[PDB]
Order: C-alpha cells, then sequence, then structure tokens
C-alpha cells in the first residue's frame, strides 16, 4: 500500500507490517520478496533482510520514519539472498541477528554474511528458547527440509499471523519454485509442519504472494506430495 | 495427454492440440510454455516454439510420428524464449516462419533468431493477409503492447478456440507474471481488445495457464488496469 524509495509496506495488524523488495530477474523483471516488521513495545522486530544491503538500509530508514523506535533484533529464515542478502546493513546499523545455526553454517558457500547468533531446535521443532532471548511474540519453528535444508518459520504470538517463507506459496501457485535446494522428499510434511505449530494462523504470510489464507499450506503440501 | 521426450500434448480439438514445453529457472524452477499444433486439411500449422531448439525438434518429430502431415509454417507470436526460443529447429527444418515485423527488429538484443517473414498489420490491429499467405484457419490479431510491445494472438477460425499467448492469464491468476517487457499503460486496453477481436471465443487457450474461460480476459484486464 506504502511506497518508500523503490521499498513497499503493508500494515497487516496493529503492530504487524510487511515489508517488500524488488531484485530484477534475467529475462521476468521485478521479483518481490516479503518480510515482516513488528512492534514489541519500544522496540522493533525484523524478520528477514531485502535482496540487497541498501534496500535493507532502507527498511531501517521507514522504521525510523513510521515507528521511531529501535530495531531490538533481527531473525532471517534461511541462507538465500531474499532473506540474508541485507546482513551487513543490519550490522552496520548495531542490530543484532539471528538465524539457525545451519543457515549460519551455509551462508559462506550461498555467498550470504552468517548472523551473529545462532538459534538450535529441539527434536519436535520449536527453537530452543535460550539461543532466543527476548524474542517478544515471535515463536520461532523450524519444520524440516523443505525450500531448503536450513528454512524456519515465525509466528507473531496474539496475532492471526504465520510466516512461512519461501517454504510455503500461495494457493493457486504452479510450482514449489526452483528445487535445486529443496528436499524433495521431506517438504511435503515439512509445511504440514509448519501448519501444525501454527494450528490457528489464518493469514499465511509467505515470501513471493501477498498474505493468503491457510489453503496456501494444503496446496503446498499438495504439490510436494506429487514430488 | 501423451509425451514426447521433454515435451507434453494435449487435444484440445478435432484438429487443434497445445503443446506445452518447460524450462526451469533460477528461484522460480520449471516454467511451463504452452503453443499449438493446427491440423488444417493436408497439412499442420504450428502457433510457437517450445522453449530450446531441440525441444522444439521433439515438437516436430512428435507431428511426423503422431499426425504425419507437413508442418507448412509456423506463427511466433513474440520475441521470448518461450515463443521463439526453438527458431533454429525451426529452420533446420525448412519450415516457413512468420513473426510480427516488430518481433523480428526486436529479436536480436532479446536474443532470438528472427523469424524468416514479418507480418505487418493494419490499424484496427489485423494482420494485413498479404503477409500472412495461406495461414488457412489461423486469424492473426496485434491487439496492442502488453506483455511486451510486439505480442501478438491467434484464432483458429470454425473452432472455439482463440490464443492470447502470454498476454492473458488464467481467471484466478494472482498477478500478469513477466512483466519486465511490459506496456503497464496500454496493458489493460491491449487485452480488451484480444477479446474483441475474437469476440465468441469460448476457449482462451494461453501460455502460462490451462485453457480457461473467457473470465480468463475480463480478470486480466483488471489486473492491468490497477498498473
Ligand atoms: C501467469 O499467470 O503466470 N506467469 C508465469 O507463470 O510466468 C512465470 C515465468 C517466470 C519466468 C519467466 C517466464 C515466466
Ligand atoms: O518461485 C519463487 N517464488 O514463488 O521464487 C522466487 C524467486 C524468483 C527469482 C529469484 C529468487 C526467487
Ligand atoms: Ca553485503
Ligand atoms: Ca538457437
Ligand atoms: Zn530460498
Ligand atoms: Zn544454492
Ligand atoms: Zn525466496
Ligand atoms: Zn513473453
Ligand atoms: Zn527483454
Ligand atoms: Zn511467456
Amino acid at each position: 500500500d506504502q511506497r518508500f524509495g523503490d521499498l513497499v509496506f503493508r500494515q497487516l495488524a496493529p503492530n504487524v507490517w510487511q515489508h517488500t523488495s524488488y531484485l530484477d530477474m534475467p529475462g521476468f523483471g521485478a521479483v518481490a520478496s516479503n518480510g515482516l516488521i513488528v512492534r514489541d513495545g519500544g522496540r522493533v522486530l525484523v524478520v528477514d533482510t531485502a535482496w540487497t544491503d541498501d534496500q535493507t538500509a532502507q527498511i531501517l530508514n521507514w522504521i525510523k520514519q513510521e515507528i521511531n523506535l529501535p530495531v531490538a533484533l533481527a531473525v532471517v529464515t534461511h541462507a538465500h539472498q531474499d532473506k540474508m542478502g541485507g546482513m551487513d546493513a543490519l550490522h552496520a546499523a548495531g542490530i543484532a541477528t539471528y538465524a539457525n545455526a545451519l543457515s549460519n553454517q551455509l551462508a559462506p558457500q550461498e555467498g550470504m554474511v552468517a548472523a551473529q547468533h545462532s538459534l538450535t531446535f529441539a527434536a519436535n521443532g520449536w527453537v530452543e528458547p535460550a539461543t532466543a532471548p527476548n524474542f517478544g511474540p515471535l515463536k520461532v519453528f523450524y519444520p524440516g527440509p523443505g525450500h531448503t535444508s536450513d528454512n524456519i518459520t515465525v509466528g507473531i504470538d496474539g496475532t492471526d499471523i504465520a510466516f512461512g517463507g519461501c517454504l510455503i506459496k500461495d494457493s493457486k501457485a504452479k510450482s514449489l519454485g526452483n528445487l535445486g535446494d529443496a528436499d524433495t522428499e521431506h517438504y511435503a510434511a515439512s509445511a504440514r509442519a509448519f501448519g501444525a505449530a501454527f494450528p490457528k494462523a489464518s493469514m499465511i504470510v509467505m515470501s513471493h504472494s501477498a498474505p493468503d489464507s491457510r489453503a496456501a499450506i494444503t496446496h503446498t503440501a499438495r504439490m510436494a506430495d506429487k514430488l
């Protein structure tokens, strides 16, 4: 709804905004990637960078203008350019960054800058609380390998919102996207584990489509069933 | 639906088949693209190549194997890889190729091989029939700039079928897809002009969706209005 530089920002809930940045892909044009911004009391929480450091500095600029609270931390949901391409801008701003330990391990070979802190997960997928200090309403869940081996998801406590990142596609999508890094054998179970971990969430936020209903989860799982 | 190598074919009408080829793209994965094959008495007409020369050779071998009538000509609907990627294959088979004069002018910078013959159009968008000799039931119409500046469309006289190529998306599509070369100002008008040129066609065939009703045209136009 709201333009700011080349970025776009839309409010989803009282204290929740989706940030959107675009990268030109050869032979297609502008590809959208979405993350989240969350106001928790007198601090801001960011889920995912933009594609670039410049775009990510613009997210911080927008936060300063529209919210005017410091950014306490950022969580990034896997080690790909659309989620972690802007890590340097976060670190330059003095923001504490968090990622799945596996994302941090993969980040060098994926061409990304690793986050400063590492999240680890229990066998049921939930983040170990000790690795995720003062995450406010952010509930962080590792659903298993799918889009990548490291992809994680975030629900926002007190809202109807759960963020699937690039794991989940919208209910009208045609493909699961590029399968180069994908765990085709476990994708279906991982999508359904995300759905089961946030069983009441009704607004499913994702990386490359506008928010959808839980049919996005069912349809994504249904596509993966065929792989 | 029948398979030959990497190609898939679906019979839409007694003398009309849809051909589908796939190109694996970074991020998007395997993207499907549809063209048409039309049996016109004792010869075959082809609308659009596959993504590559080898896939287009596969189309020609399936034609021989399954239909066993000579391919008299092909018409390609704009200068993009999924529509003109197999031009070299058609020329190697000695098939006469036709494209919008503008498509052949843009083809070199788009990385494509021009067709051997150029179609020109009247002020009302209809092809100048002297430049499309012996096209049989193919009625070629240039709707105006939209998906690209050069996109053209094809009706099959005597059927319920009209082919919008990449200009038209299906009635439930969430976006207009590949807009990197699009004419955002004129897109809605051109999509509607396509519908007015084939006023009775009930089966709308397109490049990146399964065949749909005329709702695909009106929905595509509404989405374009928003640009
Ligand atoms: C449109 O309804 O769906 N568009 C679409 O599938 O295009 C995807 C695409 C990606 C990259 C290059 C060409 C097409
Ligand atoms: O398939 C998707 N989104 O639905 O990948 C999006 C994308 C496109 C290009 C480059 C990275 C990521
Ligand atoms: Ca950097
Ligand atoms: Ca070639
Ligand atoms: Zn990714
Ligand atoms: Zn990779
Ligand atoms: Zn992504
Ligand atoms: Zn195109
Ligand atoms: Zn181009
Ligand atoms: Zn196309």
